[PDB]
């Protein structure tokens, strides 16, 4: 699925992201759209053959079980195919577990590199949240 952005910014919303660990809503809608450009079924490899899955890009060397990320963990105890519904919910539970782990919303390169510091309030306006 491709999310509209304030399509996005609801479903994260209901399922519990604004604010969770401090962030706001725009960090997360911001953070999506650099990662996945809103897209469920992105996916992308990683130089160490990892892969990143999803609308928030959850990389296999931790999070996710792909079967093929050697050495890796699945902190997140499920498939990597799982980050990839249409449906939000496993990539929301999962992004909460990550921004929980120490280094905040800074383990999304994408979110460091481009959101941070940046007015991310644009990414909700004219949402009706
Ligand atoms: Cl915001
Ligand atoms: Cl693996
Ligand atoms: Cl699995
Ligand atoms: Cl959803
Ligand atoms: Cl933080
Ligand atoms: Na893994
Ligand atoms: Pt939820």
């Amino acid at each position: 699925k491709v999310f509209g952005r304030c399509e996005l910014a609801a479903a994260m919303k209901r399922h519990g992201l604004d604010n969770y660990r401090g962030y706001s809503l725009g960090n997360w809608v911001c953070a999506a759209k650099f990662e996945s450009n809103f897209n469920t079924q992105a996916t992308n490899r990683n130089t160490d053959g990892s892969t990143d899955y999803g609308i928030l890009q959850i990389n296999s060397r931790w999070w996710c079980n792909d079967g093929r990320t050697p050495g890796s963990r699945n902190l997140c105890n499920i498939p990597c195919s799982a980050l990839l519904s249409s449906d939000i919910t496993a990539s929301v539970n999962c992004a909460k577990k990550i921004v929980s782990d120490g280094n905040g919303m800074n383990a999304w390169v994408a979110w460091r590199n481009r959101c941070k510091g940046t007015d991310v309030q644009a990414w909700i306006r004219g949402c009706r949240l």
